[PDB]
């Protein structure tokens, strides 16, 4: 195999994410790399400066990574990367143990784990005191979520997951009661407790009390962007982070070198804080 | 009424510290994440739990092995 260089134009497939990929064509029409903006495009531009490589942003209908049954099934990014028909897929994807055999990831730079978000709903004297304290005691025995386990053993408050993620794969391979009961609730009701898109979960949370089992940065991002909710507890597990690259790609090593070089100077640290500034709690 | 509310809160607390405490059973400690429990590293307890298949050993071993 050889490396042919004319302009190093790369096939960069991607899908829309917040605050990663979003359009800028409402002030004047823009296309190609100018078609979008966000943290992802900023990373692309910074990497292009370091490597002297050209990238072309192009979209696909699906943003899912495919669900894993007892037989192999992959959708969206993963099949393209296996087939080597798209040079890069810079959509952010966490590292789980099963996806390391078909594609290469980059070394993690931001640490993460599953976490949950919570919507908020914002003689005579002796007898009256006894009656009042009778349910004052009851109201202090209610806490449907104070942990993942507590969320597991009740269903009066609805919870779900984003379609085709890593969470359901994690639950189905976990043999302890909490995760398998989460998965059993997810499969039941013909996926009506699941949302095909994150924004569907956003409307579910805004309308009623809806819980999502997903990565933390999304949770504290919604917290920083809405003051009617906050992150519950801490990280329940730890799993890696990376950028999708072809399996065995020589360009992956150079990309990792460049992102590490950006890592020592702490430029990504300030850069994410640029996108970590917005309107939430005053 | 406010004094009645204070008296009711005190009475509810008096009921509840005996409603809920003191309990420290091993199953209770295992089933809650409020209290952390573990042991030394590379000890005999983990080998015993891994070699065994009792559900209790499995759940405590999962708890320690959790959080990396």
């Amino acid at each position: 195999i050889t490396d042919s260089l004319a302009n190093r134009t790369l096939i960069v497939t991607t899908i829309l994410e917040e605050p990663y990929v979003m359009y800028r064509k409402s002030d004047k029409p823009l296309y190609g790399n100018d078609r979008f903006e966000g943290y992802c495009l900023d990373l692309l531009k910074e990497l292009s400066n370091i490597l002297g490589f050209l990238y072309d942003v192009k979209l696909v209908p699906d943003g899912k990574y495919g669900a894993q049954n007892d037989k192999g099934e992959w959708n969206g990014m993963v099949k393209e990367l296996i087939d080597h028909r798209a040079d890069l897929a810079v959509a952010p994807l966490t590292i789980t143990y099963v996806r390391e055999k078909v594609i290469d990831f980059s070394k993690p730079f931001m640490t993460l784990g599953i976490s949950i978000l919570y919507r908020k709903p914002n003689i005579i004297i002796s007898s009256y005191t006894a009656n009042l304290a009778a349910f004052l005691t009851v109201e202090r025995m209610e806490s449907p979520i104070d942990s993942a386990d507590d969320l597991a053993k009740q269903t009066k408050i609805e919870y779900g997951a984003v379609r085709d993620g890593s969470t359901m794969t994690f639950f189905k391979k976990s043999k302890i009661s909490t995760y398998e009961k989460m998965w059993a609730f997810m499969s039941s009701r013909q996926q009506s407790a699941l949302v095909k898109n994150s924004d569907e979960g956003i409307q579910r949370v805004l309308t009623t009390d809806y819980a999502l089992l997903m990565e933390s940065t999304s949770i504290e991002y919604v917290t920083q962007r809405n003051c009617n909710l906050t992150q519950i507890g801490g990280l329940i597990d730890s799993k890696g982070y990376g950028v999708g690259t072809p399996i065995g790609s020589p360009y992956r090593d150079k990309i990792t070198i460049a992102i590490l070089q950006l890592q020592e100077e702490g430029k990504l640290h300030m850069m994410k804080e640029k996108w970590w500034r917005g309107n939430g709690c005053p």
